[PDB]
């Protein structure tokens, strides 16, 4: 009666085994309906999921979960496994508030044996799990799913170099969907087909026995209102991403600007670069998952007279901390940085919340970080940065903003912040979207200044000196942990200058924030509009 | 009548290719002998230079520099480059105050085609190069010149990918002194003889114009008191260097608790891992010049129950900032990090001063950070770090310290920081390399108190409470940038505390710190003795 006889009768990888061989197509079948039907909401990584079933299926027939381990690179393609190791119940909630993971988490289960979201981190994470196993006198299986694109990634390359120096035993999982290895000392196996899970099972059985490390190729297919053409996709009518606004901007700069160059790191749609890539195709460059590849080519165009522009997510540019650093900043390169995705990101969790640019771009001499506020002041801040001398940063987050006509392109002095509502008392600086809850938290509230603290770096030394000198209390928010951040920068400067108000520093607190809404996190971080209005009165202003 | 005949009427590349290729070998000989003679110096890298001197002969006789662009990773074998190339005479005084940098620096010379000092940076740059030069209709020709060991970095294989993948004009000399690429779609050439300079430039003549990216496959030869088992280098008498002190205390601890286990980025012996990988070979791990490579594998450890050690350069340790935040510290493995060359380092110029992990560090929650004053408190800390859960980081200076005996393991709380001086009117808060200043600073002054901040994060909240509600001022000093660092952690928790005394936070100024003394550089930082004691006098002290 049911649509999934066999499905019900699996609660873990040991009723899994208890299957004939020859049934396992049929839960494949099922398996793939069970993710269709459940995880066929918004923002749900469902191809890649949908491609990995078979192989998931066999590597569990096989292996001994939990005592054997299973990692998956990413982890946006492990729905499968979430299924057949408990979790099947819970898939309708996954990446909700209070739910499980959208990718693999080691709090969550015993099966999860990695805590991924960025790319290229099973191999290296596989080695020491080898190793320590070795270290130990054991000897369970390690095995490895990572697919052709994260394969690309520097870490995933530069590991595969050492598990094939270390010959430890240790299975990979090449899981290739876009349709080798004799000097690195690796056994090679494949390429063979990614959806014959008894034929999966059967070269497994007879693999991952073997002495040294192995790596099984295995071929893949990716999937078994009004237009936008930055992402190529269809948004509400009235919506207007940033990443919209940005990729509408740098098309129409790099008209009339032919050094400008704009490179991504395997994210042209997130981004907003369709429309981009297609328009310019002579200065648009995508270097696969590498960031820390995005940022130094970048640097060779800057020396080399152009203009570049690195289109990167808050937290991926993680990654290129370095080459930002050491290859961009020590001789004040002419890169300017689009960072997309700042501050929370929501549902993807602790692995993606780029909260931490404001942070580590801040600590970096030369660096100028700007905020905007909205397209306009993109446009100014994207102007700016394209025509003056050394590296520029502008993030803006997940979201949208109003439209700007075709053309507008200010002139802002960089540095420079704008008072946008009165008032002496208590001031609020705030730029971005923590400005967003700052306006509508002083809205009514007199005497309650509001200043748009666009630029981080550097900031407004004047404006700041003349505020705080006279202002009671300060309130800085920011959409960044509060360690090292805008507030931290606030009271440097202040310091400096000898000036003592009290401030307040309202942020995102030194602690990972679980996937759940933007809006959710923000309330329990403390810098929503409620938030900051009870952090007025606290400091005795009139609320409501 | 003179030892360098040829040499002698070389000033630039254009007086190199009036010579005849029969007179090449005996400039390279003339080459060799000059690097010895001028370059024999203390921690000079002769050897790699000596190397590569028949390379840059026949790179510079075919190539045009400056029009035609040269390329060194990581730039330590290019002294016959800077020869050539007009700067014979400045030699001499190579990483000298107000001299030449030891590698390769833009800001030096139009010769120098990139800044270096990290490793694997020259690819991704040569293409960025190559890209801009299409970009304008040139056709200047772009070399880079890579070792073995920088190919094994994560940036330069993956920039590989990239550059088979845009098939632009570009050659890439593998520089292969440690005595296979279809599959990026590179055209692959050699191994060749890495010492016949004429049959290097008859090489490099019909390679140079053919089309897509080439790979110049060369071998080459490294290098054509009391003793120390941590470095393997012999020191004076009554030195001790910290690495020194790190490598005795990890060799013990190891002795008694199997779980520990030492990564290294190929840096054994800098690090002081000498003896270690001798005594415990089965727990010693190198991983090559991959340090995101590094701490992903010991995360891997960790999650296996063993208690990794991390042993890094700070200012290596920036490249795998990600790998910290995502792959430690999210999960709060349990990954100790023993940070060499913390600060300062001095000679080595802007690509090498580790002056910025008090602040990127500072921002990852669950990291905490520690300042060892002493060989005792770093085995302290070590204790501590490797029998208490989450990731623990403590940095060290380039340097010497007191020898402990051994068996000394002494129990600290970490976060405690120690009063070393009283007084209550001005205190000073100081850890590590800073802290000598502080007491040097603070030595017969009364009134003035000098506290060993030996943490950065946690604070030690409860003393700093004390201190900063009855101290007239305070004063921070840090082997750090003023910007995010020490001093911004003590600014953060006294506002939140809502003390506001005056502070004078002393540092590295947010600019990079060329080649010098590390006297030299902290003298005018403002952090060394003579620097506090004038502080002290702004401040009101009576100071002689
Ligand atoms: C989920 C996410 O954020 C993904 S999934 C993905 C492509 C992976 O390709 P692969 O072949 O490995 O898998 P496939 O798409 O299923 O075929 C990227 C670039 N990203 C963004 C991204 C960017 N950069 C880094 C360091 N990590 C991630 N996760
Ligand atoms: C100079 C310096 O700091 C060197 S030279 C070197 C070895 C390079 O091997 P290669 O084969 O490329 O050249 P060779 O030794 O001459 O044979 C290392 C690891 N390091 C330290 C180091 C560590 N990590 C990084 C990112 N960069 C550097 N420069
Ligand atoms: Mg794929
Ligand atoms: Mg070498
Ligand atoms: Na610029
Ligand atoms: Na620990």
């Amino acid at each position: 009666t049911s649509d999934t006889p066999l499905l019900d009768q699996i609660h873990g990888p040991k009723d899994l085994k208890r299957l004939s061989r020859e049934q396992l197509p049929a839960l494949t079948e099922e398996l793939r309906g069970e993710i269709v039907r459940v995880c066929s909401r918004g923002g749900l990584h469902l191809a890649s999921s949908l491609g990995a079933v078979d192989i998931i299926t066999a590597l569990h027939y096989v292996l001994d979960s939990p005592r054997d381990r299973i990692l998956f690179d990413v982890g946006h393609q492990a729905y499968a496994h979430k299924i057949l190791t408990g979790r099947r119940d819970q898939m309708a909630d996954i990446k909700k508030e209070g739910g499980i993971s959208g990718f693999t988490k080691v709090s969550e289960s015993e099966h999860d044996a990695i805590t991924v979201g960025h790319a290229s981190t099973s191999l290296a994470n596989a080695l020491g799990m080898a190793l320590a196993r070795d270290a130990q006198g054991k000897d369970f299986h390690v095995a490895a799913v990572i697919g052709d694109g994260s394969l690309t990634g520097g870490m995933a390359l530069a590991a595969l170099n050492t598990i094939g120096d270390m010959g430890r035993k240790m299975l990979i999982v090449l899981n290739d969907n876009e349709m080798p290895f004799a000097a690195m000392g690796v056994r090679y196996v494949g390429p063979v087909d990614g959806h014959n899970v008894q034929e999966l099972v059967w070269l497994l059985e007879r693999l991952v026995d073997l002495d040294g490390p192995t790596i099984l190729h295995i071929v893949t297919t990716k999937g078994k209102a009004k237009f936008d053409p930055a992402t190529g996709e269809y948004v509400p009518s009235s919506a207007y991403s940033w990443s919209a606004a940005f990729g509408e901007a740098v098309t129409e700069w790099a008209k009339t600007d032919p050094r400008t160059f704009v490179v991504t790191p395997a994210m042209r749609e997130g981004s907003g670069l369709v429309e981009f890539s297609r328009v310019h195709p002579h200065r648009y460059l995508d270097v696969g998952i590498a960031e820390e590849v995005a940022v130094t080519t970048a640097a060779g165009m800057a020396l080399q007279g152009m203009r570049p522009v690195v289109a990167i997510y808050s937290t991926f540019l993680q990654r290129a901390y370095d080459q930002v650093l050491h290859d961009v900043a020590i001789e004040h390169l002419n890169v300017t940085f689009c960072i997309d995705r700042a501050g929370i990101v929501g549902a993807d969790g602790a692995t993606h919340n780029g909260v931490f640019d404001l942070s580590f771009l801040r600590s970096i001499p030369g660096v100028r970080i700007g905020l905007p506020k909205d397209a306009a002041e993109l446009r100014g801040m994207l102007k700016y940065a394209q025509t003056h001398d050394g590296p520029f940063a502008i993030r803006y987050p997940r979201g949208n903003t109003a439209q700007v006509p075709a053309g507008t392109w200010p002139d802002l002095k960089w540095g420079e912040w704008e008072r946008l509502k009165g008032g002496d008392d208590v001031v609020i600086l705030a730029g971005g979207k923590a400005l967003d809850y700052a306006l509508k938290a002083a809205e009514d509230l007199p005497g309650v200044g509001v200043v748009n603290a666009r630029f981080v770096k550097p900031l407004d030394e004047e404006m700041l000196r003349e505020v705080g000198g006279r202002a009671r209390a300060l309130i800085t928010v920011e959409d960044n942990t509060v360690v090292g951040g805008f507030g931290g920068a606030v009271l440097e400067a202040l310091n400096s200058m000898n000036l003592h108000p009290t401030v307040r520093v309202l942020g995102i607190p030194d602690e990972f924030q679980e996937h759940a809404t933007a809006e959710s996190v923000h309330a329990r971080a403390g810098i929503d509009a409620p938030a900051i209005r009870t952090v007025l009165a606290e400091l005795g202003v009139d609320v409501p």
